[PDB]
């Protein structure tokens, strides 16, 4: 993934646990060589997955909790590190934002030519609920999506109830979530 993602993970961990713990994780992940992540540079997805695993070990938390934390963190990080206006342009409510998300990533992709973005499709089941279809070229990022949805819930001061109803990994087509919001 692009360096920006790895910087965001480093930032979250540093801000929450200290540069010492971060350095420990970085070392364990096998990334001691890398002096710093270059935000607009493409990296192997391996870097990101290794960071998360190593962090799960050092911190003694399941990796899923780390993807969730990171998903939540991302909503704030992007808004503060150069993508606040983009985020705003995607709307002022959860359902509208989720409808705009493919278009938001298309806009990101204008600048990150090698982007492999997620795809999100909403099937609205009422004015306060939807079924969200998440399609990805990558494995294991459902928990990150859960965190991101909570982050957007905070962004929009909206209560978000999310349950995963289908799983990419256990041989279903793609991840699906049922969501209620108020
Ligand atoms: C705030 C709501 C957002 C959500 C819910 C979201 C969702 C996601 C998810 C789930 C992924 C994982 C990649 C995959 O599934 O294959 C991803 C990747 C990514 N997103 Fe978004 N995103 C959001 C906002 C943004 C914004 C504002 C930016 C601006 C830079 C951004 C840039 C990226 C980048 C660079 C990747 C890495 C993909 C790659 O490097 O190929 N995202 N996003």
């Amino acid at each position: 993934m692009y360096g920006l993602v790895n910087k965001a993970i480093q930032d979250m961990i540093s801000k929450h646990h200290g540069e010492d713990t971060w350095e420990a994780i970085k070392q364990k992940a096998g990334l001691e060589d890398i002096d710093f992540f270059v935000g607009m540079e493409a990296y192997s997805d391996d870097v990101t997955y290794h960071l998360v695993g190593a962090a799960s070990e050092v911190l003694g938390k399941p990796a899923e909790e780390l993807w969730i934390a990171f998903g939540e963190y991302w909503v704030t990080y992007t808004s503060e590190e150069g993508y606040g206006e983009l985020l705003a342009s995607a709307g002022d409510s959860l359902p509208e934002f989720m409808e705009n998300l493919d278009n938001l990533h298309a806009r990101v992709g204008l600048s990150f030519p090698q982007l492999r973005p997620p795809a999100f499709e909403c099937q609205h089941t009422s004015s306060k609920s939807m079924e969200l279809h998440y399609q990805s070229t990558r494995c294991g990022l459902a928990p990150m999506v859960l965190g991101l949805l909570h982050g957007l819930g905070k962004r929009f001061q909206t209560k978000v109830e999310v349950t995963q109803t289908a799983f990419r990994e256990t041989g279903e087509d793609h991840d699906i979530f049922s969501i209620k919001y108020e």
